[PDB]
């Protein structure tokens, strides 16, 4: 039954057919369970199945490696007639790293979505109906409730399923709502229907809703929707049709796979076309394949070494340890690539009660009276630091600690905080949190008390279950709560009968503690008591008090107040009926003004210096709550979002404002406002779109089920840890420990993340580039090759592959976090930095083939021959007229291969130092800045001193030990190198840009 809202409670009854006493009859029971269903959502698919495997697999630079694997497998499995390993190891160990690849990627969103299942335990759902069966109330599985149940609640049950409201048992029914709609302060509900066209659930107050908590009191109702067609079960299939793409991070790496795909393309054809005449038509050789595709099959193998493939393992690894620094900082992240999309937002969209805030209601301000001097009335004003229902927090006066105790009028003021009050605290020892029992508005009373301590108990050596009503337990030892004058809406007070107990001190009589509503409490006040004595309401006092309760209702501190006054002379409880509560607010009168508390949601102390370091970063931080817009306005004067005077207007929008404005001027009025109040969850995401229409990167954080739309909308979505389940698997990051100091670092980390990988990835790509070089040349002067692939394998993978590592530990600069967020149009490698690798690039096979041509010829330690002899090697035999005093083996040594190799290395070595910084120079910046770089050239340079003296690795790689002097010919070669690149940075700093 839908807009069950809109329609009278007898219309809901006739709807499905039941007595309100009785319930409903098994055979209606058993028919409203095959026309409706089970009350509960589709099972939960957290479960990653062994499919989403493909999922790694999805990133094209994989698929090219993949692709590359595949085209270098075939090549050498069906031709030349040779089994050696040489052409089959790269093969493999391609795939045997990409099969690696992924199984990091598998695990750590495994891991982490069992760390997200280990933030709520298990606690089995349950509910209360009225059947025919029974007469007595049945507690049942609240899966087997069916639509048209009987269903009563009670304080603190959790509603079971959308229910209308038939009859309130008590005079007043709060329900808290904060997980559904945002609402900081729980609210009052009726019976009557709401013939309101379009309302929002806010609005219907005649309904209580799945998945919130009732506040005090009790109500029967009649179920009218259960299931996936409960307002949770809407929002359940609305982010289950919202779609989002791929992490910014991951679609930028993929759009650099398209332009190293072109270039293996490009080379691929250029090969090819350059050998013309050979081809497109048959010569003296390759008849068993016609046309002779035998240049085709060397260029696409040109191709595939072109490719950096050890660089798949290398960002999978920085994103690794990124990962488990925010884990550190008590921070789950779903997908590898999503620990950056946080480094590039351009804005940061928050939802207010829950995550913004603390949703734990405190008393922060709080007075009583001091002197009155007849005309001159001055005030005892206190301040309570805390921000949660913990009894940690001390009371100061004048922003300096005091003992609540040697004040008279406070102990009086905590006697009825812990009286007047049918809410208690607990410890959930299982979370490790205080909660509340019942109303937010009464336990903050509660936690009052016990920061207080008015009778100055020590509490050091007491477990945290017991210290929750510790102090209190304390006053309630005093008097005895004979009964209770329950809330009412006409009065909108309450209070309590109390005798002393004990006989201490009986020559007082009984007393009567009343709280409320300020004005309406102190009207029906006479009295003032001022510390132990009372002194009858004058005008003056009157005034004093009114004008501060009216300052503390708005402005700066905007608070929920409320009055506390005690009636020393109570009527004979004969005399007073409890029937009628109209009665109730006589009873509550002649009373003696004892104190005002001032209360409110309080923001996170995180929040704010948070919010000024993200626009310090540039990153604007915009409020989406589903609260009344005065509350929101407040909350963003607090934490920074508004100025302390600022003129909002239309810098702020409701549902409605925001529903009226046509499609045109609703997008344009997301750049212009930073909060939208009093907003349904379809909205949340509409700005999110909005956001994302002018190309900007999102963040979403939220805690409710209205903000899972929304986090799932967002480039990045983050969860609150002491939030709904549905927010936690709409999200990608999830706040274990709810700091919200932890994103700005997310923020730092995306940035240094993404700017080391530019470089550890301009260095490989630099390396492969040489060795595409020098294998062209090698081909284009008709000189013996230089380098096998069985080297630039191990170099590519080990060598240069793990410096390129240790670049992702490069320092954050200081201007890291200063300026703004890079554009997201702009690439990862630009037309400027490619010209820059390729010119290092072109050098290195430059230098590689010259080292072993100055082998050949000019090197003492050589055989000295011609450049003809060289270019010629081929047509070498025994005894060549040509070849005189030349063994042809010459040109099959292993060591002009050692010179082209170890000039390789050492280029690279050197490579890594410039790939420290992008445009600084090492005199300005030091290369002994990254030792974690440092250490990783030695390593490999010692692995390179070990490949050539072990003497099982010479044999495999076809190698020998340098010479003493032969090495410093190679620092000849690989230094100038550095100088290449500090000119690079020289026409960089200031002169590319200045
Ligand atoms: N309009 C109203 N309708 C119903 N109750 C009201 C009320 N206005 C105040 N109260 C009751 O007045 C107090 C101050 O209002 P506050 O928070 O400053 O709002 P204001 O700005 O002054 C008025 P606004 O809505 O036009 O903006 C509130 O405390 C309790 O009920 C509230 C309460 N509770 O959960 O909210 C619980 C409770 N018990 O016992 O559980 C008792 C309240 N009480 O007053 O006794
Ligand atoms: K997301
Ligand atoms: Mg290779
Ligand atoms: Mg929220
Ligand atoms: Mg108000």
């Amino acid at each position: 039954m839908e807009a069950a809202h809109s329609k009278s409670t007898e219309e809901c009854l006739a709807y499905f057919g039941v007595s309100e006493t009785t319930g409903l009859t098994p055979d209606q029971v058993k028919r409203h369970l095959e026309k409706y269903g089970h009350n509960e959502l589709p099972a939960e698919e957290g479960k990653s199945l062994w499919e989403l495997v493909i999922e790694q697999f999805e990133d094209l630079l994989v698929r090219i490696l993949l692709l590359a694997a595949c085209i270098s497998f075939v090549l050498a499995w069906f031709e030349e007639g040779e089994e050696t390993i040489t052409a089959f190891v790269e093969p493999f160990v391609i795939l045997l790293i990409l099969i690696a690849n992924a199984i990091v990627g598998v695990w750590q969103e495994r891991n982490a979505e069992n760390a997200i299942e280990a933030l709520k335990e298990y606690e089995p759902e349950m509910g209360k109906v009225y059947r025919a069966d029974r007469k007595s109330v049945q507690r049942i599985k609240a899966r087997d409730i069916v639509p048209g149940d009987i269903v009563e609640v009670a304080v603190g049950d959790k509603v079971p399923a959308d229910i209308r409201i038939l009859s309130i048992k008590s005079t007043t029914l709060r329900v808290d709502q904060s997980i559904l709609t945002g609402e900081s302060v729980s609210v009052i509900k009726h019976t009557e229907p709401v013939p309101d066209p379009r309302a929002v659930n806010q609005d219907k107050k005649n309904m209580l809703f799945s998945g919130t908590n009732i506040a005090a009191g009790k109500a029967l109702g009649i179920v009218a929707t259960t299931g996936v067609s409960t307002e949770i079960g809407k929002i359940r299939d609305q982010m289950a049709a919202t779609e989002q793409d791929k992490t910014p991070l991951q679609q930028k790496l993929d759009e650099f796979g398209e332009q190293l795909s072109k270039v293996i393309s490009l080379i691929c054809v250029a090969v090819w076309l350059i050998n013309i005449g050979h081809f497109n038509d048959p010569v003296h050789g390759g008849s068993w394949i016609r046309g002779a595709i035998y240049y085709f099959k060397i260029a696409v193998a040109l191709a595939v070494a072109a490719i950096p493939e050890g660089l798949p393992a290398v960002i999978t690894t920085c994103l690794a340890l990124g990962t488990r620094r925010m884990a550190k900082k008590n921070a789950i992240v779903r997908s590898l690539p999503s620990v950056e999309t946080l480094g590039c937002t351009s804005v940061i969209c928050s939802d207010k009660t829950g995550t913004l805030t603390t949703n734990q209601m405190s008393v922060c301000k709080m007075f009583i009276i001091d002197k009155v001097d007849g005309d001159f009335c001055s005030l005892n004003e206190f301040s309570i630091t805390g921000s949660t229902y913990a009894p940690e927090g001390e009371v100061l006066k004048n922003d300096k600690p005091i003992r609540s105790g040697q004040f008279d009028g406070l102990v009086e003021l905590a006697t009825i905080c812990a009286l007047c009050n049918d809410s208690s605290l607990d410890f959930n020892e299982t979370k490790g949190v205080y909660e509340k029992v019942g109303e937010a508005t009464e336990t903050a009373l509660t936690t009052l008390v016990e920061k207080m301590n008015v009778f100055n108990t020590e509490v050091r050596n007491l477990s945290k279950v017991e210290r929750a009503n510790a102090c209190n337990s304390v006053i309630r030892q005093l008097m005895k709560k004979e009964f209770t004058l329950e809330f009412s809406r006409d009065r909108k007070s309450m209070s309590v009968y109390c005798s002393p107990a004990k006989s201490s001190r009986a020559a007082v009589g009984n007393k009567m503690f009343v709280k409320g509503a300020p004005e309406g409490v102190i009207d029906r006040c006479n009295y003032v008591r001022v510390g132990t004595t009372r002194v009858p309401m004058t005008g003056p006092v009157k005034e004093k008090i009114l004008s501060v309760i009216k300052e503390w209702g708005t402005g700066r501190d905007t608070l929920r107040c409320l009055a506390l006054a005690t009636r020393d002379t109570p009527p004979k409880r004969e005399e007073m009926v409890l029937d009628d509560s109209s009665r109730f607010m006589e009873y509550e009168t002649d009373l003696t003004f004892v104190g005002v508390v001032g209360m409110l949601d309080p923001p996170r102390k995180e929040v704010m210096g948070s919010i000024q370091l993200c626009r310090d970063a540039g990153i604007r931080v915009i409020m989406i709550t589903g609260d009344n817009k005065g509350t929101a306005i407040a909350i963003c004067r607090r934490i920074g979002i508004f100025g302390e005077n600022e003129e909002v207007a239309d810098r702020a929008y409701t549902g409605r404002e925001f529903d009226d404005l046509p499609l045109a001027e609703q997008r344009e009025a997301c750049r212009r406002a930073c909060c939208f109040a009093r907003v349904e969850p379809s909205h949340k995401s509409k700005i999110v779109e909005y956001l994302q229409s002018y190309d900007e990167i999102t963040a979403m954080t939220g805690d409710g089920v209205n903000d899972a739309p929304a986090l799932k909308k967002a480039e990045i979505g983050i969860a609150m840890g002491s939030g709904t389940a549905v927010a936690k698997t709409a999200s990608e990051m999830v706040l274990a420990d709810d700091n919200f100091s932890t994103i700005v670092a997310a923020v730092e980390e995306g940035r240094a993340i993404y700017n080391n990988m530019k470089q550890f990835i301009r260095y490989l790509i630099s390396s492969n580039v040489g060795e595409v070089v020098c294998i062209f040349l090698t081909a284009a002067l008709g000189l013996p090759e230089a380098l096998i692939p069985v080297q630039l394998l191990w170099v590519n993978l080990v060598t240069d592959g793990l410096p390129a590592t240790a670049l992702g530990f490069n320092p954050p600069d200081l201007d890291i976090m200063d300026r703004p967020p890079r554009s997201p149009k702009e690439p990862l490698i630009s037309g400027w930095l490619f010209f820059r690798y390729m010119a290092i690039g072109g050098y290195v096979g430059a230098a590689t083939v010259g080292a072993a041509a100055w082998w050949f010829m000019y090197a003492e330690d050589g055989p000295g021959v011609t450049y003809h002899q060289l270019t010629h090697f081929m047509q070498c035999t025994e005894d060549h007229p040509h070849f005189e005093g030349l063994d042809c083996e010459i040109f099959e040594a292993p060591e002009p291969m050692t010179m082209a190799l170890s000039v390789l290395v050492t280029i690279e070595m050197c490579n890594a130092l410039n790939s420290l910084s992008e445009n600084q120079s090492l005199m300005r910046m030091p290369p002994w800045v990254n030792i974690w770089l440092l250490g990783s050239i030695c390593l490999s340079m010692s692995l390179h001193f070990l490949i050539l003296y072990v003497d099982p690795l010479p044999m495999i790689f076809k190698l020998k030990a340098l010479d003493l002097t032969q090495w410093l010919m190679v620092l000849k070669i690989s230094l100038p190198v550095i100088g290449l690149d500090e000119i690079l940075k020289f026409i960089a700093r200031n002169y590319l840009e200045g």
